Parts: C-alpha cells; structure tokens; sequence
C-alpha cells in the first residue's frame, strides 16, 4: 500500500505545516503537525478542557463506531520549546492520504498548554520519531508509520516541504518526479529516539565549504534551523547589523537587508537554502527588526535541522531494518 496526502503551512512564515488526517468512523477529519521529532499522534478531543480549546477541531471518540478506550492507558509528553499535553488513550482506524491503519493510538489529550491553545490551526500531532520516544503508559504504543510499514509497497516516509506553498508527505513510495539530480543516503543513529545524522559541513552564501562533522535531527516539528554557536555566528556575521540579542531570545537582523543563502553537506552532496528562506519577519508587528532562521542550538543540547533546512530539500525516511535518511535538491 501507499498513501500521499498534502501538507500546507499554517501562516504565512511557514511556523508549521498542517495535513489532513481521517480518525474514526465516520471518519472525523482533524489537521495535524506531521512530527519527525516526536512520537505520539495525539488530538484535541471532546475531552479536552473547554476552556483549553479555540477553534481547533476535536476528535469525538463516542461518534466513532471504531473507536475502543485503552484501559488504564495515559500519556503526558512535554516539546522542546517548552508546550506540553497529557490526557487518555483510544485505538481508533487512521487514515493519511489513503493509507488506513486499523487500532492505531489516537491519544485524546485532557489538557494542552497555552501555546497549543492560541494556535487555532492545529488540531494535534502526529509523531513520526521512533516508537521508542513514544509516551503512552504502562504499555508504549506505536507510531502511525511504525503500524502501517510492513504494509507498505517500502518501509518509508518522504517529507517535501513547501516554501510559502503545499507541499506533500508520501507514504510507501518515493516520488521520482518530485526532486532534482540524486538522492544521497546517510546513515541513522536511533539511539535517541529521533532521525539522527551528521551532516558534513556548512557555507554560508558563495563562501568556501568547511568540512565539519555537525551531529542533529531531521525535525519537521520544528521551525527553524539549530546549529552550534560557531556556525551560527559565521552565519549572521555575513549580514549586516545583525546581532544575537538576549531580549528577544536570537539573532535579529535589519528587515531591509538581503539575507545570504547556507548550505549544508549530506556526504559529498550539498543542499542549499535560500536566503529567503530564513527571513522569519518582524519580532513584532510592525517592526523593522527581524527574527532570523537559523539560531544557537547551544543549551538545547542537540543540533536541529527544522524546515528551514527541511523544505530546501526532498527528504527519505527510511525505516528500513538499519535506518537512512536520504536527501536530495528539488
């Protein structure tokens, strides 16, 4: 089987990107944060305290004839930009894009932060990290990949982000029409749970490539791109004006300048993203100061490769007995 379904950003900065997903039966059609970097699919639900929902759709597991509680099954997962939720567990039929997985873990939350909350765009997310980060007590459940792979024409999941566009999640297959030149491979650690890799090094704009190992995450949950002090600093000393400012919480820039493209190694391929790309507007509204998309990963502790770097390329999850990642131009 396969299944392909679009993904379209939430705002107009691309925050995040919202894909339709099918839940019980009827089917009940929530949109979701497709997350590489974690590994729970939880809803917003009938459940949820009133005063927690604002215009999110909800998951009504009794209007669902597929829908079955998991006794004395709970869940509380915690991101790391500091939201959270927590509530109880069903299985329930889950469909993406016509790929359909039967007694899936629809975590129903009970209780979301605030930043869940103000977001009226997404109804939930839907973890794709290992089954292993996975947060259901007593008995850890899997994720919708991990249920649907043996199923699937291949063990895989693709990722094509769009820059202020749709873009796609496909399930089972690889889309050869979708990318440029070659797909380079690279090798996955899952010792943390997450699609770990190390990239091989860095440019910023039409500047020399330096060859350094940067160990991170392939995090379509997260915004921006996360790199050590060294490379962010060389990064935004190429801008003018630019400067880390505490206050705001990163690197800003003046909203007039022209922001250089960065490239980033996968083996001895390179992606490029456009400066465009890590312009992220004004701090606040109406501001001529600027928050940019590529930020200290220092005191987060892993190095992230969110959708700023995500969307620049096509990129292969494949979870096939040993783990790749595979990237390519498009």
């Amino acid at each position: 089987s396969t299944g392909s379904a679009t993904t379209t950003p939430i705002d107009s900065l691309d925050d995040a990107y919202i894909t339709p997903v099918q839940i019980g039966t009827p089917a009940q059609t929530l949109n979701l944060d497709f997350d590489t970097g974690s590994s729970d699919l939880w809803v917003f639900s009938s459940e949820t305290t009133a005063s927690e929902v604002d215009g999110q759709t909800i998951y009504t597991p009794s209007k669902s004839t597929t829908a079955k509680l998991l006794s004395g099954a709970t869940w509380s997962i915690s991101y790391g930009d500091g939201s959270s939720s927590s509530g109880d567990v069903y299985t329930d039929t889950v469909s993406v894009g016509g790929l359909t997985v039967t007694g899936q873990a629809v975590e129903s939350a009970k209780k979301v932060s605030s930043s869940f909350t103000e977001d009226s765009t997404i109804d939930g997310l839907l973890g794709l990290a290992f089954s292993t980060l996975n947060t259901v007590s007593p008995t850890q459940q899997k994720t919708f990949f991990d249920n649907a792979k043996a199923s699937l024409d291949s063990p895989v999941f693709t990722a094509d982000l769009g820059y202020h566009a749709p873009g796609t999640y496909n399930f089972g297959f690889i889309d050869t029409t979708a990318y440029t030149g070659s797909i380079t491979y690279t090798a996955v650690s899952t010792k943390q749970g997450f699609w770990e890799w190390t990239s091989t090094g860095y440019a910023v704009g039409s500047g020399t490539f330096k060859s350094t190992s940067i160990d991170g995450i392939a995090d379509t949950g997260t915004t921006l791109l996360y790199l050590p002090a060294t490379v962010v600093s060389a990064y935004w000393a190429q801008v003018s004006g630019a400067k880390s400012s505490s206050s705001v919480g990163g690197y800003v820039f003046p909203c007039s300048a022209t922001l250089p493209s960065f490239t980033f190694g996968v083996g001895s391929a390179r992606i490029v993203i456009p400066g465009d790309y890590i312009d992220f507007g004004p701090i606040s509204t109406g501001s001529s100061s600027c928050f940019g998309g590529i930020q200290s990963s220092a005191g987060i502790g892993i190095n992230i490769f969110g959708d700023v770097a995500l969307k620049a390329a096509f990129v292969v999850f494949n979870g096939a007995t040993t783990p790749t990642l595979g990237f390519a131009s498009k």
